[PDB]
């Protein structure tokens, strides 16, 4: 298990679907629809999961996106 930051894992939380494969296909298809800062962050974080499989990304399973919820609270 690798250690990702809050910025990295929260961006993955936006497109997390179908393991890390569908996550990469979600991010790369929505790159022109994404923010510039989000896109430059995306290429760094996807390079972390590039040496990983669906198994290793399921161990991560978005761990670091709960810390930013206290800042605004999106009603869910």
């Amino acid at each position: 298990m690798i250690r990702l930051t809050i910025e990295e894992t929260n961006l993955l939380s936006i497109y997390n679907e179908g393991g890390k494969r569908g996550l990469m296909e979600n991010i790369n298809a929505a790159l022109p629809f994404m923010d510039e800062d989000m896109r430059e962050l995306a290429k760094r974080t996807l390079a972390k999961i590039a040496p990983l499989t669906e198994n290793e990304y399921a161990e991560l399973a978005i761990f670091a996106a709960d810390e930013v919820l206290e800042h605004h609270h999106h009603h869910h």
